[PDB]
């Protein structure tokens, strides 16, 4: 029900996320910078707040959110019991069934060894 | 280096497990009842405290350790940010490498997924 | 709809197989010897004759069948082909549903990495 | 050693795919149209003539190659038993290591299960 989009300085491209957020169903607009550091919340905080049981979260692709699936599970879990679930666009995957968690903490699995391997790879 | 073992209330199965354990190379030894609680740590709390920077962990069954996925990855990936690392027996993985951190949280994905899916079948 | 069990040369450890298969719902009995070949199928032969369109498989461990991956998703996969479906009991998965057939090709995936990990601690 | 690109009908943007190829290190080039058919091989053909045991395969995402992994699986494996194996760039994957093939077919897991997602998509 709720959208949120991570960017980092330019703000056109967001444009075209929202349209397809919205025509995906949702309700409200969340977008931060990234200027500064993408593993602590900024207007993210905000999205906590006006979210409520039984509702959903909006998500793109789970990348453009932090990335660091200790960060990651460490939280969608947290909603996970406190009543609320959450769905993943074009990454295609929810939370509301267990069967369904799967794909999510896998991808998330993915979208950490991702991050890791490219990070090690500007090294040598 | 150090190594864990958990059971029911049956203590005559975890003596082929030590055997193992000792086997597979490791020093000291901890063994834990499940009668009450088994996502409240009992005297696994002594073994976050005679380990060490460098050290590893040792497990026969990432199952027989916790299972709650949420509550497994928010622990192990805290060494990994303490620079104690992991190592997983007869599941055989470790968290030493980036590419070897997959295998785990997919198998620690699993072991809850599979947990989820056993309890939910007790009911209809 | 139809079952089959894998075992080595021992038929007492089968009986307490086949009786949780009837329970789980099924037809008919198939069962094979290991001595000789693993990957090599010999009574699972009549099983895809006493097979068609619509049916379904019963397997108790994917483990418990070939275990080599490029021979087993290169096979079930044309069942997929073919209107037939699969499932896998203490395993957990279903190839009815797209969402399904992932479970099972990570979980096939997985069940090679073992053998070819296992199999590997032999030699050095 | 040999690389291989795929795309519909215009051969701009394989330009900027065969450029960081090349920079990755590897000797010939191929590429294909999509006009047609994308799971029956064109130019792919000859791909598999002038390539021989010991070499690799050069790709730059594993979804512009076929995507259908009953498809995929049971190829690769051929090589994996032909004495070839095969690295995947952005996908950061190899074929080499047991422990590497694992990566390799959840991610072709995933690359089947998300065009079968996308396509059912387009029904209802």
């Amino acid at each position: 029900l709720i959208g949120y989009v991570r960017v980092a300085t330019n703000d056109q491209n967001t444009d075209l996320q929202r349209n397809a957020l919205v025509c995906a169903g949702c309700e409200q607009i969340f977008e931060d910078k990234l200027s500064g550091t993408r593993t602590d919340r900024p207007g993210l905080k905000r999205a906590l707040k006006r979210l409520q049981k039984g509702d959903t979260l909006v998500v793109w692709k789970l990348d453009r959110l932090g990335r660091s699936m200790k960060h990651l599970i460490s939280l969608v879990g947290e909603l996970r019991e406190r009543g609320i679930n959450f769905r993943s666009l074009t990454d295609s995957i929810d939370t509301s069934s267990p069967m369904g968690r799967f794909f999510f903490h896998v991808m998330g699995a993915l979208a950490e060894v991702e991050r890791e391997l490219i990070i090690e790879r500007t090294m040598a």
